[PDB]
């Protein structure tokens, strides 16, 4: 181990850094982690050194750490558009860790609900769901971190969703937060005096077509579909890649490509609209979305989903 791949980095390759990687891993030493994970972070750029300390945070059993690994090249990843692998790492990371006695903690889970707030949008934008789509523009435009990148599309696209969904209320409110210059001017110098006049003057025709309400798994409260925190019980409530809703307490059902919150009377929809999970890029259709019956089953696996990110994991 410590001279021996240390040898094996001495003659040096990424085959054999991410093999030394695994003699740490079958030596669960960290001072290999001395002669593998030095050489590892300050060898190497921050792109295969991630994946190497990922896979030797395997090694060394640290699995916060871990899914910071693949949360780093995850929000590497989102803000430059290619935010649908961004999703697959993060929740690659989260079945890994799942298979390595912990996951990823609920900072993981919004990054993926801030990466998947407006990757939904795309699928809702002309399924005649655009009353969803222009609401879930506006909640990924209210807890936006991780997408600089794509924070003038999310608001440019939120503006003209609201304006084209019915959703003038909000559209009116955006509007009144696009008296900057800046993004008053990413839309239509026509449509700019149009705000001008609709913010200045009283909104002409102000409406909202409202989100079709879940209810909380746990004890059972309609909240609003794109807040995903179970204010019944005071948890984190799952997290529904069928329209971003709460867990219907008739439709609960999962992702059956990835083991994930998921409920069908939109699941369905959605693996239909897109022909497969956005969020593992792997084939699921509707016969793959298997529902199940039981949303005590997702209560117990909420609860679970919350305590199983405390561990330390496979050291």
């Amino acid at each position: 181990a410590p001279r021996a791949v240390q040898l094996y980095l001495k003659v040096g390759t990424n085959p054999a850094l991410e093999k030394a990687v695994q003699v740490v891993e079958q030596t669960r030493s960290h001072q290999l982690g001395v002669l593998v994970l030095d050489y590892v972070n300050e060898e190497k750029d921050g792109t295969t050194r991630d994946e190497f300390r990922f896979k030797l945070n395997i090694a060394m059993g640290q699995f916060a750490e871990a899914a910071r690994d693949a949360l780093e090249m995850a929000r590497f990843e989102q803000e430059e558009g290619n935010y649908r692998v961004a999703h697959d790492k993060l929740f690659g990371t989260v079945k890994q860790l799942e298979a390595l006695n912990t996951k990823p903690p609920g900072e993981l889970l919004r990054a993926l609900m801030l990466l998947h707030s407006y990757t939904l949008v795309k699928s809702l934008i002309a399924i005649n769901d655009h009353t969803t789509a222009a609401r879930m523009l506006v909640r990924v435009a209210r807890n936006i971190s991780k997408f600089p990148k794509h924070i003038v599309p999310i608001l440019t696209s939120t503006v003209i969703e609201c304006h084209r969904a019915n959703l003038k209320k909000t559209a009116f409110e955006y509007a009144s937060m696009l008296m900057r210059p800046e993004y008053r001017d990413q839309v239509a110098v026509k449509y700019k005096k149009k705000i001008e006049l609709m913010v200045r003057k009283p909104e002409k025709d102000p409406e909202e077509l409202e989100e079709p309400l879940a209810d909380c798994p746990f004890c059972n409260m309609p909240g609003p579909e794109t807040e995903l925190q179970c204010i019944s019980c005071q948890n984190i409530l799952p997290f529904d890649l069928a329209t971003g809703k709460r867990m219907v307490l008739s439709d609960w059902a999962e992702c059956p490509g990835c083991k994930f919150p998921a409920s069908a009377s939109q699941f369905i929809r959605i693996i239909s609209a897109e022909g497969r999970c956005p969020m593992c890029n792997d084939p699921v259709d509707l016969a793959h979305v298997r529902k199940v019956q039981d949303p005590l089953t997702k209560i117990k696996q909420q609860q679970a989903q919350q305590t199983n990110a405390s561990g330390g994991g496979a050291s």
